[PDB]
């Protein structure tokens, strides 16, 4: 059978390449970028090339291999690095000047790690219908007994490292019962090892791709007309017989299924017309499960002004403005010398940012490290990158996160497919929504199924 | 039978004189605070008395009366100003000076009104037992077809506006299936009247508790030992046989119930202490449910700078951070010449608040409003005043809020009573968590279900 592949992130190309080695090979992969990859994605910044998606592999060295380690590891050995979260207690910045005893945020890190804890037990007794789930925040009334989580300074920076740096969205919106504990460390590990390598994460993509798209002998390029870049699809037609899709630079193209890889958010927004329309269903399910968003703001400065050392690596900033320019990264060991260092934001921050200028951006980060470093002379950053991929219409987010009211039924539906119309994707994963193995997974568990019923009309 | 009652807000008293009036008058009513009216409480802010809490009579001209209403209105003739919304399209300040063009403004309202009534439709058709409620904001994405909720300067204040402004907490957080539609409007009328009275909004529960507790001839002052001020129930034991329950000063009371009417935020506090504790079906119900905290920031200057006429009394700030200081009020009509202006946040900008000095907000405040009228010579506030309900032991928030993830059960759970031991609040009002009408009813109510206990000998409960 002949299918079209909408987009060429790590599912659809997973897709594809689990497709073909069905044998079904007469694929047309549109992806809407010039390039594959999607939210895996690296880009020059300070002479050097940093992700501006996914940048580790995570859930490392547990009971059953992640998948997408080897690739990494092994196969394309991409530079790496695990990454230590033990020190933290020594590197939250008080809002204005210098770090909290070490001692005292080692125990409100405790308290939090406890709390998470005995959500861990609550969340295994929950009724596999949900109907007993609730928001991670709710869980944490419920375990310190308070009518509220964390709320001071520290507090909520600790929150914020231990949820919404995961997930990108705060507790409070996100369901206890899908996200702790997380399968992808319970399954693969807590360990989480960040990819530093001057080839890009998205090799990996790249590589999975070669292994079945053709690519120039020398130039190594992928070359199969199989795959179409700069295809934006904004139209998928389909009927009991088989579907037709439509791009923006007004190609048409006919397949008798298309697995539609393209992210939640993109779903979300109606960048592609589907006729007829997605049954109510559908779109409840798809509208009703998060889009989260998270900005990697790298910033280069002129000189160094920030701790290197054992420990240094993630430092937190406590601002009385929960989830305020919170977690910061230097690379000493990842990009040697560059002087760049990386502050992350999520959900509404990310909305408000990607929303102005860098400068402004800029200035508002620059104050932030003056607060925290009042003894240096604070450079300005020379320059700042602001991943935009809310606003990116083909992305209109980073990855998907599970809202408490979502079940696993309606998450399911969103694997769902519709008719000939399959679905692929991060935010299909089963166990592992929002994370590069999941959408890798997902590409593959999604093939099977459109496999299984294309080929032996099993459905 | 002895009712011991715990707290004299507008529940506990309504409770205790709807017991007094099925002739259960062995009545202890034990109130943490010297005084009684809970929620309902004004203050002396430079000079005027305004309310640190509930403000309003929310739903008026509706198909039901309000059973507020009458009495604050009527039985009372407490001052009081319906607030008209309807010019807010004028009065939408732009985070860097000036307003919004109204045309512009009243297109971002009418959107986000079609989306919330396509909302109510879909409310409609969920099943009752709230398994399939969403949060508002799903509700939004699925009307708006965005990955986000309104997320532009203007439509983000609009939707504060038109939601935390009114639960305290996010769309996102809330129950779409408990809050849109609204039954407090829906059941009786989409207006609401500001009371501004120098007797307070609390007025109305003095009135009450004087129906049936005795006062002094010439004070008025309630003078029947049934109510005793300044008594914090610390522990409730409660047997099959009755209940005791013991006070911080340590005073010793029995009963044959007790009638809880403290806040949802007391009880996720551990501030009372239940032996035996109660189930973990209860526990969860409490923990699960969400108390709301909503700041009313009053401002005092030494002269206006802000706009005053038709349309003027409010008028939302921008911001292009959500819920920074959106919310404002003038009083022109309720504290006319005095001055003053009314800010509003909620819950995260609120723990923030609460957790900083006045001087700081007020500095943050100044900042807001030289933005919002660059033009005018804006002179610092005098004064401020920054409630801290959180904060404050005996209430630990505003109002609850029903949250996604809370069901038709688990709310049920919530009020359910626990052998003698009853509960009442405005967290425990079917219909209209979160107001004064609804803690009004909701003392009816548990009165009433303690009544068929006690009197009627039903004492199984759903
Ligand atoms: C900032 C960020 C941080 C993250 N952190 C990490 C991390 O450290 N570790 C980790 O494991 N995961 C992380 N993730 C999650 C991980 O990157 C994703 O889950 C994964 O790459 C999703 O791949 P996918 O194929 O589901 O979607 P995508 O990568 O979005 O692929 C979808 C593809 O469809 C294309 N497309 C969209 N619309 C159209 C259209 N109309 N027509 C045609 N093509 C279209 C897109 O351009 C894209 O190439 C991160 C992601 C981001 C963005
Ligand atoms: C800032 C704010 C704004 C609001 N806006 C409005 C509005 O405009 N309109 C509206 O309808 N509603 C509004 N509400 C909600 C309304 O005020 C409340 O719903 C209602 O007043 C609550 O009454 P209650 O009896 O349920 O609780 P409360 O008023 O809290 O009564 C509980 C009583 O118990 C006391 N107590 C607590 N712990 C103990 C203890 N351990 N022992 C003894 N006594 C104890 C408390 O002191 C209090 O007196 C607002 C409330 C606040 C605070
Ligand atoms: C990631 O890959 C490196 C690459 O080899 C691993 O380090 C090797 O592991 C083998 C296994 O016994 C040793 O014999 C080699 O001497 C090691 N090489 C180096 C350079 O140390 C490493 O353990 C792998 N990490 C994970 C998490 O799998
Ligand atoms: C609030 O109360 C006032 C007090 O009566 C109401 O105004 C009275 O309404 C009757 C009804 O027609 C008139 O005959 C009186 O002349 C009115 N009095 C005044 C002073 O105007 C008023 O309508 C009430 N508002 C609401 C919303 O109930």
């Amino acid at each position: 059978p002949r299918v079209i592949v909408v987009g060429a992130g790590m599912s659809g190309i997973s897709a594809a390449k689990r497709l073909s080695e069905a044998g079904i090979t007469d694929l047309l992969i549109l992806e809407a970028t010039d390039h594959i990859g999607g939210r895996m994605h690296k880009t020059n910044f300070a002479g050097i090339n940093v992700e501006l998606g996914a940048n580790w592999v995570e859930g490392v060295n547990g009971g059953k291999m992640n998948p997408i380690w080897p690739i990494v590891n092994s196969t394309l050995k991409l530079r790496n690095f695990r990454s230590d979260f033990d020190y933290l207690a020594q590197n939250v910045y008080k809002e204005d000047g210098g770090v909290y005893d070490e001692d005292y945020v080692q125990k409100r890190i405790e308290l939090a790690d406890s709390v998470e804890e005995m959500g861990e037990k609550l969340s295994a007794t929950l009724h596999a219908s949900g109907r007993d789930d609730m928001s991670i925040l709710a869980m944490q009334r419920l375990n310190e007994h308070q009518p509220n989580g964390p709320a001071t300074p520290v507090d909520m920076v600790v929150d914020y490292y231990k949820f919404d740096y995961e997930f990108a969205e705060p507790p409070r919106v996100t369901s206890l019962q899908n996200t702790v504990p997380l399968a992808t460390f319970s399954d693969f590990g807590d360990d989480v090892y960040f990819v530093a390598d001057q080839r890009g994460y998205e090799a990996v993509v790249y590589y999975l791709a070669g292994q079945y798209l053709k690519t120039d002998d020398k130039s190594g390029k992928i070359v199969d007309p199989r795959l179409q870049l700069n295809k934006v699809v904004r139209e998928i037609k389909y009927s009991p017989g088989g579907v037709t899709v439509k791009t923006e630079d007004n190609s048409v193209y006919s397949a008798d299924y298309v697995m539609v890889s393209a992210s939640l958010g993109v779903l979300q927004s109606d960048l592609i017309q589907f006729k007829p329309k997605l049954p109510t269903w559908k779109v409840r399910a798809i509208y009703q499960f998060d889009m989260a968003v998270y900005t990697k703001i790298f910033l280069k400065f002129p000189r160094k002004f920030w701790p290197e050392g054992k420990g240094r690596e993630f430092f937190l900033y406590a601002s009385s403005r929960r989830g305020y320019y919170g977690v910061w990264q230097e690379f000493e060991k990842q990009y040697p010398d560059a002087n760049v260092l990386l502050v992350t934001v999520t959900d509404e921050e990310s909305r408000r940012i990607e929303q102005q200028s860098d400068e402004q951006t800029k200035a508002e980060i620059m104050q932030v490290l003056r607060k925290m470093f009042p003894g240096k002379d604070v450079p300005d950053a020379t320059d700042i990158l602001v991943p935009r991929w809310w606003s990116d219409r083909f992305y209109k987010g980073t990855f998907s996160n599970w809202p408490v009211g979502v079940n696993r039924y309606e998450y399911d539906q969103l694997r769902a497919p519709v008719g000939r119309v399959y679905f692929t994707g991060e935010h299909t994963s089963e166990h592992y929504n929002g994370y590069v193995h999941g959408a890798y997974l997902s590409g593959i568990d999604s093939a099977e199924i459109l496999i299984n019923c294309a080929q032996k009309k099993m459905c």
